């Protein structure tokens, strides 16, 4: 389900800070 695909860029854009 793509429903919180965006959690990856997100989170992996999280973990950048």
């Amino acid at each position: 389900m793509a429903t919180l695909e965006k959690l990856m860029k997100a989170f992996e854009s999280l973990k950048s800070f």
